């Protein structure tokens, strides 16, 4: 099983105070990520084509650019697994993290698209999660979820071997208009949101409540 805690070793940059500097530097950072991350480069090039098609259908927040849209599209893609891993195991060895620009653009995309809105979402997994009694929980890595418990419990994401999270989030963003699969009613949650109330029920249900934004362990690391 996997441990559920405050994600002490996860890269959790919120970029407080360095948004302007990052938008200027992230483009070169992205080329660097690409030069050492073939899978990301491929996933990005494909996400860009899809973004080009998505963009014309709606207006986006002031400042939301193609990097933001492409990063969000790519995340609902297959690159999500390796990216989440890289972020989760960051502190383990930060020297080989090749999502410097990607992480920034995805984080900023969610910040630009976020409002006050809180949601009741569900997340199903096939891997069992054990709450290690830290006192609160953060996912650390970005994590997808669905407004529909049915979607979350589908054989696509869930199994008896796994866990069903019942989450109240207030930083999560509804990104239906970015997902490769539009029936998922996906809500994307940043890894730095904290759940002050944690309750395990039975062998595979975990209720995460009292969401709150709190400072991250890392800030503007690559700025």
């Amino acid at each position: 099983p996997l441990m559920l805690d405050t994600a002490p070793n996860a890269f959790d940059d919120q970029y407080e105070g360095c948004v302007n500097k990052m938008e200027e530097k992230a483009p070169l950072l992205l080329q660097e990520d690409f030069n050492m991350n073939a899978k990301l480069k491929v996933a990005w090039e494909e996400a860009k084509k899809r973004w080009n098609n998505i963009k014309p259908s709606r207006s986006y927040p002031k400042g939301f650019n193609d990097f933001h849209g492409t990063a969000l599209v790519a995340y609902t893609g297959s690159i999500a697994v390796d990216f989440n891993r890289a972020v989760r195991e960051f502190k383990e060895n930060p020297g080989q993290f090749h999502y410097k620009a990607f992480h920034y653009y995805l984080t900023r995309a969610l910040q630009l698209l976020s409002n006050g809105d809180c949601h009741s979402v569900y997340r199903g997994t096939k891997t069992r999660f054990h709450y290690t009694g830290a006192g609160s929980v953060r996912f650390g890595q970005f994590t997808s979820s669905s407004l529909s418990k049915k979607v979350a419990q589908s054989q696509e994401f869930f199994s008896d071997h796994g866990t069903l999270f019942i989450i109240k989030t207030c930083l999560g963003v509804y990104i239906k208009e970015f997902s490769f699969r539009p029936d998922q009613e996906e809500v994307l949650i940043p890894g730095y949101e904290v759940y002050q109330k944690v309750r395990t029920q039975g062998y595979n249900e975990i209720f995460l409540d009292s969401p709150k934004r709190k400072k991250s362990n890392y800030n503007c690391l690559y700025s």
